[PDB]
């Protein structure tokens, strides 16, 4: 995240970090939905995913920090692109649940749709400057802007994409490499999943793309309930 500062240690209990059994590098983030489910971006998937919960600094572990592996991973199977990037979302079921604590808590799904003008907060362990990754997650506030700003830049995100375009038109604040899969928080609810932006991040007139969670609420709840034939919103 560029244009922000280290997050308050207690403000991101739902934030999880994703890495692999082969690399300790945080390639993406995710959000805890309940005691055994994490919501993230589909492109964040990897063969041997490892999830860190309750973490702030990568070098000073919180008392309640936990590590988990998936017992199940679920995707949208009715996508426009074969690589599935038009519906960049995935559910990960933890092999073993976690218990809530100061640094581990669930984030609520959106109770209603929110759009242009909404002030939201982004967070992650992604780049904070040219080739610079922090040891602690960074946070900053951005705005959901007219979806038209994104459509041209990412011609694979059409006008009807179930996505939110967000950032600061003047530039300076944006999600970056390593932040994908993280939550976009608006009014205390997770309204988006970081999907991707332009490189370098934070450029003038180049907001980023966030998967619009609200549209996937029913799919998410059905999957968590155990349904395995439910499809993602068309
Ligand atoms: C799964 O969800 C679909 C869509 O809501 C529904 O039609 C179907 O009956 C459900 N199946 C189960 C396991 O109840």
């Amino acid at each position: 995240v560029v244009g922000g500062d280290e997050c308050n240690i207690n403000e991101h209990p739902f934030l999880v970090a994703l890495y692999t059994s082969a690399s300790s590098t945080i390639h993406c983030a995710g959000a805890l939905i309940n005691r055994e489910w994490v919501l993230t971006a589909a492109h964040c998937d990897r063969r041997n995913i490892r999830i860190k919960l309750g973490m702030h600094s990568k070098n000073i572990r919180n008392e309640d920090e936990q590590i988990r592996v998936p017992r199940g991973k679920y995707f949208c199977l009715n996508t426009k692109f074969p690589n599935g990037l038009d519906k960049d979302i995935m559910l990960i079921r933890l092999r073993r649940p976690v218990t809530y604590s100061t640094h581990i808590a669930p984030v609520s799904l959106p109770s209603r749709s929110r759009g242009v003008g909404s002030r939201c907060r982004i967070m992650g362990w992604g780049k904070i400057s040219t080739t610079t990754y922090p040891d602690v997650p960074h946070c900053t506030n951005i705005f959901i802007v007219k979806h038209k700003w994104c459509e041209p830049l990412y011609p694979w995100v059409p006008a009807d994409s179930r996505t939110l375009c967000a950032g600061i038109l003047k530039g300076g604040r944006d999600t970056c490499h390593g932040d994908s899969g993280g939550p976009l928080i608006c009014n205390g609810e997770m309204h988006g999943i970081v999907a991707g932006g332009s490189e370098p991040c934070g450029q003038h007139l180049k907001p980023a793309v966030y998967t619009k969670v609200f549209d996937y609420n029913n799919w998410i709840q059905s999957i968590i309930a155990g349904n395995r034939t439910v499809t993602c919103p068309p």
